[PDB]
């Protein structure tokens, strides 16, 4: 097992524009097969990287900044990870498309799974319109991130290394004096399994595969043996004894983390997926499922000299192993102060989302279910529909709906809707055997309103087993063709994803 905390945390450089003016900012990002050492003791690992980097470069934009990105595929024509040809039915093997997660984006710049392109746009999927994506950024300051979304290949192209951070800065938040600049640090967390030769391992089949199974075969879940942050296995970060802001992004395929500091110190949560909370929240720990973001302050002022482990208590296919996946990274409070800490950790951050009083146009009830294929594998389905079935989720532009998500399965699914952020209304336990036998929904306890961490704006939300989760979303300001899906990539690809039409009457 790799020795923990021997590599310094990489800080991705901030991408420089190819062209910028006051009316427009223009970037170019090229997907490249590259090699990078992931740990002191490993040979360099072959990866797919935005601009040949893992993670990709951090993009930083201002609210309402008029941004264009030309995302280019300059990858090999063959993949290096195991492709299952039975999950989707002449197309190029390597297909890519960039989704800016949390982006308030016109539909043809949103990275629709069927808007894929091969190397140099030589072949393009049926929903492809444009090479240069347009991000108007007319939305709250928040932590976003970008990753590959290509139909039936997401779990592989993301696992290969196609992820990066994207920060929107709202200049009206500056007066809050949150830690900034070098004291504001993204933490992109990805679990990986790495072979002795340093090559990525991703399973070609379930363990002890029925001889029925195809080869390769998709697996329902991926749990990595090692944890990386910003592309290094279990790294350390040297910090000054003062306040830092961290943008924590879970960029893992399946794995959920439950994070804490091993010296018992607090996080101060200042933000969720959709931006600043109305009030900061002190937390001893927090759950973070794939695609969720936490915007937090950690105060190292009282901890000079100490080494503090960011620890993880959430299992993935089993309990955490204290020597490995119980560890994320280590902070070392040994860097001298560069200047007085002038940052703040204010209580009052933003307006409450509940100041809004929108009419409920529609209430959808959606179930998380599935079936078994001709090979005996589980196929995960939203409302027992396939991706290819005619669209059923058709909200009207400008209106607000409540979605009631029924989860009678054994696990949590982190549910994500494109375009919008939403409010969490409540969660409520129900009798699973009764639901499965009759389709009748019988509650076993009262509704539970969201904890303070879920009283801001969310875009990816944990829907736990044996519960009904209700959220409220306003669909806008764009109309068009989007998606909603589980953000466990192994579920998403087979087949837990649905189109979503936002209609203009
Ligand atoms: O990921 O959407
Ligand atoms: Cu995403
Ligand atoms: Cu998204
Ligand atoms: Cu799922
Ligand atoms: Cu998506």
């Amino acid at each position: 097992t790799l020795e923990k905390f021997v590599d310094a945390l990489p800080i991705p450089d901030t991408l420089k524009p190819v062209q910028q003016s006051k009316e427009k900012t223009y970037y170019e990002v090229t997907m490249e097969e590259c090699t990078h050492q992931l740990h002191r003791d490993l040979p360099p690992t072959r990866l797919w990287g935005y601009n040949g980097l893992f993670p990709g470069p951090t993009i930083e934009v201002k609210r309402n900044e008029n941004v264009y990105v030309k995302w280019m595929n300059n990858l090999p024509s063959t993949h290096f990870l195991p492709i299952d040809h039975t999950i989707h039915h002449e197309e190029p093997e390597v297909k890519t498309v960039v989704h800016l997660h949390g982006g308030v984006t016109p539909d043809d710049s949103d990275g629709y799974p069927e808007a894929w392109f091969s190397k140099d746009f030589e072949q393009t999927g049926p929903y492809f319109k444009r090479e240069v994506y347009h991000y108007p950024n007319q939305q709250r300051g928040a932590i976003l991130w970008y990753h590959d979304h290509a139909m039936a290949l997401t779990r592989l192209n993301v696992y290969a290394g196609l992820v990066g951070a994207y920060i929107i800065h709202d200049p009206k938040e500056k007066r809050l004096k949150l830690p900034s600049d070098e004291y504001d640090v993204p933490l992109l967390i990805t679990d990986r399994t790495i072979n002795e030769d340093g090559s990525l391992f991703y399973p070609s089949a379930p363990e002890n595969p029925s001889p029925s199974l195809p080869n390769p075969s998709i697996v329902p879940a991926f749990c990595g043996e090692t944890i990386l942050v910003n592309g290094k296995v279990w790294p350390y970060l040297e910090v000054e004894p003062r306040k830092y802001r961290f943008r924590v992004i879970n960029a893992s395929n399946t794995r959920t983390y439950n994070l804490s500091l091993d010296n018992g110190g607090d996080f101060i949560q200042i933000g969720s997926d959709g931006g600043l909370l109305p009030r900061s929240v002190k937390l001893n720990s927090f759950s973070l499922a794939p695609a969720e973001r936490y915007d937090i302050i950690i105060d190292f002022t009282a901890y000079e000299g100490e080494s503090i482990i960011l620890a993880n208590s959430a299992g993935c296919g089993g309990d955490v192993n204290p020597e490995t996946d119980a560890n994320i990274m280590q902070f070392r409070v040994t860097k001298p102060l560069a200047q007085k800490d002038e940052s703040r950790k204010p209580k009052y951050l933003a307006s409450y989302p509940s100041v809004q009083h929108e009419r409920i146009q529609n209430i959808r009830t959606l179930k998380l279910a599935g079936t078994q294929d001709e090979y005996g594998r589980p196929v995960l389905l939203l409302n027992n529909k396939r991706w290819h079935d005619p669209v059923t989720e058709t909200p009207k532009v400008g209106t607000t709906e409540i979605w009631s998500i029924i989860n009678p399965t054994r696990g949590t699914h982190p549910i994500h809707l494109h375009l919008v952020s939403f409010r969490v209304l409540d969660r409520r336990p129900f009798d699973i055997a009764r639901y499965q036998e009759s389709g009748e929904l019988s509650y076993t306890g009262p509704a539970v309103p969201p904890p303070p961490s879920e009283k801001g704006w969310k875009d990816t939300i944990q829907a736990h087993a044996g519960e009904v989760l209700r959220i409220a979303a306003t669909f806008g300001p764009y109309s068009g063709r989007y998606v909603w899906h589980c953000h466990i990539l192994e579920h998403e690809d087979y087949d837990m994803m649905r189109p979503m039409d936002i209609t203009d009457p």
